[PDB]
């Protein structure tokens, strides 16, 4: 009727979540069941199965609403320019989308956030500092990104219960796919600094659909499904959550190769 | 189309609100209607409006789930002691039950929380020491508790579109009417130490119903619309939200009075 960290982390172990590994979550929270500490429990839960040499991240992005605002450059009108909130890495919230894990671990204490807003990852544990340092702010899901950077680690994603289409990582191999026609966002992005608000221009390969035209929304789910169907990969409960365990390296290169096998020469 | 930081203080200035005053928030947000920082938008008007020298408060509680454990006497069985997340009042979320504006107020930078769970406040800015210092573990609605230095600090309560049976600070109210016949209620509780968790049986006025028998479950909203229709106290708009604001001091000897002409002598 309740589970707890101790439950949660043996059914962790028992999906293949191993000691010192980094962890990136995607939670649908309500499908896990009862928890006796909420969604802190997961939180909990992993930290105990990797260890204090583990490392548990999330996709954070951040909660800001004003993009329905932007002109046809994607710049700020200029009567609406000083009521934007600025980002603050350690201020700003992760956003709401994709459930309410991502904030309870960025206000968990010593978790730390990196400074791409829209691509930003949270991380908590032996290896924070480094995967949420030096986020590039354009094409922040690319080269030397928090995602990269769990892929050079050896790190693993779990959906625990989350639809498979929302496995952030795979925008990391749209970005190194060689394929023609790759979809660009522009947007200007206000930063606080210590001297006050100063706006940057962001370009990046749009996230909010497919890199490239002629696929589903959620083309995503296919692709781990695949994945999965080639004998990578691990299912299983998490609770009574149905979950998904993937190598990040190993998702990664075939999320590329399914792309260029599809559109590339 | 969007309800500011700025417009947002100017209601706030308009209903009552004044520069210096402490003011405890219970808040609908989606009442509100179109906000451009999402809940962070409302804390940041009410700091602006009371300036530093003012105060910021929310009734946090803390997310208790194992009370559906306790037996009659409110002690957890052993077999699930140990599993019970021990209160942290640093790390030990607000209860969600009410909205997510007491949450997000806790994970504000220089938010202090007091020490009793089923209690506490958060309180943020000049008076934030004072109002969370020492909080009773008995009778943490009465004397010496958040609540009291509210009326004894002259500070006021905003109802931000939240159902007016809500208000916390007639729960003082209620310790403090002289009536026979008063629920209590006893249940152990888990604090995180230093030298690890020690449990300890608090015991209260029952909270989660009213106060004595025979009373509907809003009776509060009827004694806040009595309140209002005896002159006192004002309504406005905040955003799109219908908004009440009160005086604490006000409203306590208003609600002890209505409780000790309807009970006792
Ligand atoms: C800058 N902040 C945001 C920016 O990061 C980005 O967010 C992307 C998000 O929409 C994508 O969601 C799409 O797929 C599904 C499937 N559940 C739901 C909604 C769909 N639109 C998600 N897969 C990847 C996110 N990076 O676009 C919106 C934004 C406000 O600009």
């Amino acid at each position: 009727s309740f589970a707890t960290r101790t439950s949660l982390a043996a059914d962790l172990a028992a999906l293949g979540l191993a000691w010192g590994d980094a962890i990136m979550v995607h939670a649908a929270v309500s499908r896990v069941g009862r928890l006796l500490d909420g969604p802190d429990t997961i939180i909990a839960a992993l930290r105990d199965t990797v260890g204090p040499g583990g490392t548990v991240l999330a996709y954070a992005d951040w909660e800001a609403r004003y993009e329905d605002l932007v002109d046809d450059a994607g710049r700020v009108p200029p009567e609406w320019r000083e009521h934007v909130p600025p980002f603050d890495p350690q201020r700003s919230r992760a956003i709401r989308d994709n459930g309410v894990l991502p904030e309870f671990l960025r206000t968990t204490p010593g978790t730390l956030r990196s400074g791409n807003p829209g691509a930003s990852l949270v991380a908590l544990g032996a290896k924070a500092e480094w995967f949420t340092a030096d986020h590039p702010l354009d094409y922040g899901y690319g080269e030397g990104s928090p995602l990269a950077k769990l892929v050079e680690a050896g790190g693993k994603v779990l959906m625990l219960g989350a639809p498979l289409d929302t496995l952030t990582l795979l925008h990391h191999a749209e970005h190194l796919a060689d394929i023609p026609g790759k979809r660009i966002k522009r947007i200007e992005v206000p930063f606080a600094t210590p001297t006050g608000t100063q706006w940057r221009m962001i370009e990046e390969f749009d996230t909010g659909d497919p890199i490239v035209a002629g696929l589903a929304e959620d083309y995503f789910a296919g692709i781990v499904t695949e994945f999965l169907a080639s004998g990578q990969g691990r299912q299983g409960l998490i609770g009574a959550a149905p979950s998904v365990l993937v190598d990040a390296a190993a998702i990664t290169a075939f999320g590329v190769t399914w792309l260029e096998k599809r559109f590339g020469t």
